[PDB]
């Protein structure tokens, strides 16, 4: 499991405070298209094995941390480079598209 499993004391160490690239993945148990996703973070965690590192939020556990960074629907892909918003992205999206997201932003 190379996913990090975020919550609101633990955002500024785990991914404010890291060196290098953190997705953080905003989401919630009620939506879909969030659980759509989490198969897919799995497959990214592990093709972007020491390129980035996966999160994840999960917003009504953690109601205080998402609106810091006005999200505002779920899930939000938000792609930090040392603790800076470097990318975003709402709603779902597949494998290649993320890949996409990803390799672009990450260059």
């Amino acid at each position: 499991d190379k996913i990090i499993h975020l919550t609101e004391d633990s955002f500024d160490t785990d991914v404010l405070k890291a060196d290098g690239a953190i997705l953080v993945d905003f989401w919630a148990e009620w939506c879909g298209p969030c659980k759509m996703i989490a198969p897919i973070l799995d497959e990214i965690a592990d093709e972007y094995q020491g390129k980035l590192t996966v999160a994840k939020l999960n917003i009504d556990q953690n109601p205080g941390t998402a609106p810091k960074y006005g999200i505002r629907g779920i899930p939000t892909l938000l792609l930090f480079k040392n603790g800076e918003v470097a990318a975003t992205k709402v709603g779902a999206l597949s494998k290649g598209q993320l890949k996409e997201f990803l390799d672009a932003n990450l260059a």
